């Protein structure tokens, strides 16, 4: 019947009563070739009871099996039978490395679920998470890569080592458990653990050396001096030689060094580095080298950015975003991918607007107000895919000092401090959405707008059929040291699936998109 339909729709954090707990378990049979009834089945399920719990694993077997996206869950803290967590790895162990790289950060997480015994007694349908992502690891050298920077930090955690020494432990165990894997391995394998201590070691001599510049009183001249002569004795710093390494921030970069003379800091509080690596191949690559501060709700945000971009463009919609690479090294340090562009104040400031920017570095005679015709498309498409990306997240403290646009037309944000509707005035706006953008357009009564709109409705309806990998992956999450989920964990979710609505069928979505787009661009005339 229809009344069983609405209870298997439910995102996978609605949390089911009594009266539709009993009726899933009642027509339980009747389910059994339904995908999507499977997460909601096992919710009813009595565990502590064993005649209950031994008919339920029995159906888990005879049962359609489920889609990654849905097995996600299945890992989440809401879980602790240990055949219904084997079968959750079962299920991820049918995904490709592109897709597990993709939920990998929430996946190391999702450890502090798992059994902490069975990993430590590993040292010295059958496969817990560690094992999983250990022999993942193994087989794929950028996976192990994501591994290696994604335990170490949370073994580094001096927040969970005092808090929970239980979770800290069980961390140090996981990189044991990792080590002593790649030491078993092949030829191949054994030599990725000496690349990943190469760049550990690669790291720690680039925290020395921001140190070493730091020691001092001096100019902001005088300090790039101090990093460029620093960077330039590779007898002492061996930083601008090195064995050809993986960068940790891409591992698939293989990096010469750091290029001296081309080094420099940031005018900003924690005078930030930004570093150009020599590639393998002669190339150049950019990066921040943040230090004194926490990457981690970054790092966190532009995986979801990276996942949402990814997941649209496999829907044959690209939307120009910039998902730059946040790798943290430390829960005190790390790297961001360094793009070219200007923020929005800076092109207000030297330009006076978006649109006189784009006339001058990209102009084309009968182009959309004499702007090319590809600047323009990238532009309304990068806008419309980030208002809407922005909206879900809850992306607070947008300013036009991180908002940035590229000559091509890119136009993006940085820096995530506030998220899930956090923001430091209240009663903030639900639309990310400003005056400068709608112009950069051509206004309201431009085509350009209508276009603009379109795109919010295509990319919403198509993240919304998302809305379950993505709430799933939010849920494991929720007990990380992240800020702005540390506030309220038992909150987390709601607020990220309160923004898909998924109460509304699509023609409503785009009704309540539109309308959301409209109040915002009315209250921009105040
Ligand atoms: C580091 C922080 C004080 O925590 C703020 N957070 C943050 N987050 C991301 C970026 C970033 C990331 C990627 N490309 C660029 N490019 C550009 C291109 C041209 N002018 C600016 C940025 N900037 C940045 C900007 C760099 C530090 C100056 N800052
Ligand atoms: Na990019």
């Amino acid at each position: 019947r229809d009344q069983l339909n609405i209870i298997v729709s439910y995102p996978p954090t609605k949390q089911l009563t009594y009266e539709e707990q009993d009726l899933v378990w009642k027509f339980r049979y009747y389910l059994t070739n339904q995908e999507k009834a499977l997460t909601k089945f096992l919710k009813c399920v009595n565990w502590d009871l064993p005649q209950e719990a031994k008919q339920a694993l029995e159906l888990l077997g005879k049962w359609k099996p489920m889609d990654v996206e849905d097995s996600l869950e299945l890992l989440s803290s809401h879980y602790t039978n240990p055949t219904v967590r084997r079968y959750a790895v079962a299920r991820l162990r049918q995904a490709d490395d592109e897709d597990l790289l993709m939920y990998l950060l929430q996946l190391v997480q999702a450890l502090k679920y798992e059994n902490f015994d069975d990993i430590k007694n590993g040292l010295e349908l059958e496969q817990d998470l560690c094992t999983f992502l250990i022999s993942r690891a193994c087989k794929n050298s950028t996976l192990a890569n994501y591994l290696y920077w994604y335990v170490i930090v949370e073994c580094e955690d001096q927040d969970t080592q005092q808090r929970d020494p239980k979770t800290h432990e069980m961390y140090l165990n996981v990189m044991r458990r990792f080590s002593q894997a790649l030491l078993k391995g092949d030829k191949s394998v054994r030599v990725m653990r000496s690349l990943l201590a190469a760049q550990q070691t690669f790291v720690d001599r680039l925290v020395h050396l921001m140190k070493a510049v730091q020691r001092e009183s001096g100019n902001r001249k005088k300090k790039n001096e101090r990093l460029q002569a620093l960077l330039g004795d590779n007898e002492k710093m061996n930083l601008s030689d090195v064995e050809l390494i993986p960068l940790p921030l891409e591992p698939q970069v293989k990096i010469r060094g750091i290029i001296p003379e081309t080094a420099t800091l940031f005018k900003s509080a924690l005078m930030p580095a930004q570093l150009f690596f020599k590639t393998e191949d002669g190339g150049k690559y950019p990066v921040i080298f943040k230090h004194g501060d926490d990457l981690r709700q970054d790092q966190l945000i532009l995986q979801i950015i990276s996942l949402m971009d990814k997941l649209l463009r496999k829907e044959n919609l690209d939307l120009k975003l910039t998902p730059y690479k946040v790798l943290a090294t430390s829960t005190k340090h790390g790297f961001m991918q360094f793009i070219q562009s200007v923020p929005v104040a800076e092109v207000l400031d030297t330009e006076g607007s978006i649109q006189n920017f784009f006339r001058k570095y990209a102009p084309s005679e009968n182009g959309p107000n004499g702007i090319s015709a590809e600047v323009m498309d990238t532009y309304v498409k990068s806008c419309a895919g980030y208002c809407v990306i922005t909206y879900i997240l809850g992306v607070g403290d947008r300013h036009l000092d991180n908002l940035l646009l590229t000559k091509t037309g890119k136009l993006f944000h940085i820096d995530f401090g506030y998220i899930l509707g956090r923001d430091p005035k209240p009663l903030p706006p639900p639309m990310k959405l400003n005056k400068e953008m709608v112009e950069g357009m051509g206004g309201t009564q431009s085509e350009q707008y209508q276009e603009f709109r379109k795109q919010c409705y295509t990319a919403f309806l198509h993240l919304r059929r998302y809305s379950n990998l993505i709430l799933n992956l939010f849920s494991l999450m929720v007990d990380a040291n992240i800020p702005d989920i540390a506030l309220e964990p038992d909150k987390t979710v709601k607020k990220v699936q309160d923004k898909f609505r998924l109460d509304l069928s699509d023609e409503e979505a785009v009704h309540y998109m539109q309308s959301l787009i409209d109040e915002s661009v009315h209250a921009l005339f105040a």
